[PDB]
């Protein structure tokens, strides 16, 4: 059988090292595999690495490669892993997670089936960063040939092979028979169809044109959950907030960032952008169960307009200032969150103008820091406490998909470095607790709410998993387990 999957947009690129957003990741996770990837239950799964060894100080890593092939019939070898990692590490390259993998200082290939990494500083989160959709392995010979071909047809080691891309319509993938997991994938093909207007996307599911859709809008969630011919797959992993370009003078000031945290009513965002679905955040967006979580620090901020006005005045803005907010019109919740922020900040004299291009245009600007501040709809990229480094650390790459451009605090860097180097979780928790105090004080990131992130499937679809908490954007991995009962589309 074949499955038609309605994506919320067309990927701007399938270039493995680039993080274009959830749409591109969902397609990449059908075609590609890394040394490890997260399993549907959130455990790290040995993928192209059949096994791995981590030194007791988390500085040396050995990967023993599984017998596996790429889609072009070539064997997966240690030289392919080294070339793939070197592309991520290249400082002149466009890898989105270069900062997080940059501690890799030596890559050894003693034989065709063994890769050894040595880090310059310890990292108990390195295995998790190797599970990123952007850390997948491609062939060294393929990279050499397609060095100046940004639109070259993908070659990977995942359960499906790239079959074609019709611009503005769909990407088709086909079962890879030589995939290393017995009985996987179950589907013969998946057609990833692009539905940028969310109403057309929901209508495609309800009218029976597609079998699965992602980014189910909050206004349609109840109708879809009711069915009986549709099923809603729930998750409450991502958060909504703001990333600030700290080169925009007012945003270099903790008092200005805190004023914004005090000025924005969180129920205005939940009620006007998410149909009343979600929960307010009054501190750092750390989920229950992660180090740094605290019930006592969960109400650092509150909604207090006159306090926000006093903070701006103290910061040197008694009459506020003019600024532009980058978001998108492609996701109604992003546009409506931006509209709510604009009206909330006008009350404290911050005159916000909105930039609402399509998703790919917003991402191109976000990637270069071409903004004053931007609506952040995101989550921790790994399920270890070190997901925080991707948001807060300084380092060599100061403009990232999840950070506040050019923010760099030595106390925060030192605490995150200590947190990543400490193996004992009883000691790590003291480190992240101290980090949280400094993160609130400086507020380089501001958080407003936890949101629902839902998929919807047609009755007859099984085995697709909306992966837990922060793993929801990697749910495309579960397509290898997905099955669909015999069916036709209007025939
Ligand atoms: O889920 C969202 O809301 C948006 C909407 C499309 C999408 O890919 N999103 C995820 C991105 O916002 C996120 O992966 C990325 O790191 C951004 O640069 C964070 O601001
Ligand atoms: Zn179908
Ligand atoms: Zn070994
Ligand atoms: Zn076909
Ligand atoms: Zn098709
Ligand atoms: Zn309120
Ligand atoms: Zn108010």
């Amino acid at each position: 059988g074949t499955l038609y999957f309605g994506l919320s947009g067309e990927p701007s690129t399938l270039d493995t090292v680039v993080q274009p957003g959830t749409s591109g990741r969902t397609v990449k996770l059908a075609i590609h595999r890394g040394l490890v990837n997260y399993g549907i239950d959130g455990k790290i799964s040995p993928e192209l690495a059949e096994s791995y060894e981590v030194s007791p100080d988390a500085k040396e890593f050995t990967f023993h490669l599984r017998q596996a092939k790429f889609h072009d019939g070539t064997t997966v070898t240690s030289a392919d892993v080294k070339a793939s990692l070197e592309r991520i590490l290249d400082p002149k390259g466009k890898a989105s997670f270069r900062n997080e993998l940059s501690s890799i200082s030596k890559i050894e290939t003693p034989d065709e089936k063994t890769v050894k990494l040595t880090l310059s500083t310890p990292s108990v989160a390195m295995i998790d960063y190797l599970a990123l959709p952007e850390s997948v392995i491609v062939p060294a010979a393929w990279l050499a040939k397609n060095a100046d071909n940004p639109n070259a047809a993908p070659v990977g080691a995942g359960p499906f092979k790239f079959a074609g891309w019709t611009r503005g319509r769909e990407i088709t993938v086909k079962k890879f028979d030589d995939y290393y997991k017995k009985g996987k994938p179950d589907l013969d093909e998946v057609h990833y169809v692009f539905y940028s207007d969310e109403n057309t996307r929901v209508n495609a599911l309800k009218s029976g044109d597609v079998d699965i859709i992602d980014y189910v809008p909050a206004k349609d969630a109840a109708d879809i959950a009711k069915g009986p011919e549709t099923q809603l797959l729930r998750n409450t992993g991502p958060f909504m907030g703001l990333q600030f370009n700290t080169k925009f003078e007012p945003f270099s000031k903790p008092e200005v960032r805190q004023a914004i945290a005090y000025a924005v009513d969180r129920s205005a965002i939940i009620n006007t952008a998410f149909n009343g679905l979600g929960s307010p955040i009054f501190g750092i967006a750390i989920p229950k169960g992660y180090m740094g979580y605290s019930d006592a620090k969960a109400n650092y901020f509150s909604h207090h307009v006159e306090k926000a006005k006093a903070l701006l005045a103290k910061a040197g803005y008694p009459n506020g200032f003019e600024v532009r907010l980058l978001a998108t019109s492609q996701y109604s919740f992003q546009q409506n969150t931006a509209i709510a922020i604009q009206s909330e900040l006008a009350k404290i004299g911050i005159k916000v103008k909105l930039d609402l291009p399509d998703w790919a245009s917003r991402m191109a600007k976000a990637s270069t820091g071409d903004y004053d501040f931007t609506v952040m709809g995101s989550l921790g990229e790994i399920t270890d406490a070190d997901w925080l480094s991707n948001y807060y650390y300084g380092g060599d790459k100061l403009v990232r998909t999840n950070n506040s451009p050019y923010f760099n605090d030595q106390q925060i860097n030192d605490l995150l470095d200590k947190g990543r180097a400490t193996v004992d979780k009883a000691e790590r928790v003291k480190i992240y607790d101290a980090f949280v105090d400094r993160a609130l004080e400086l507020s380089p990131l501001v958080y407003f709410m936890w949101r629902e992130q839902n998929y919807a499937v047609k009755k007859g679809v099984t085995g697709f998993t909306n992966m837990p908490g922060f793993l929801t954007f990697q749910s495309g991995l579960s397509i290898e387990n997905t099955k669909i009962e015999h069916h036709h589309h209007h025939h």
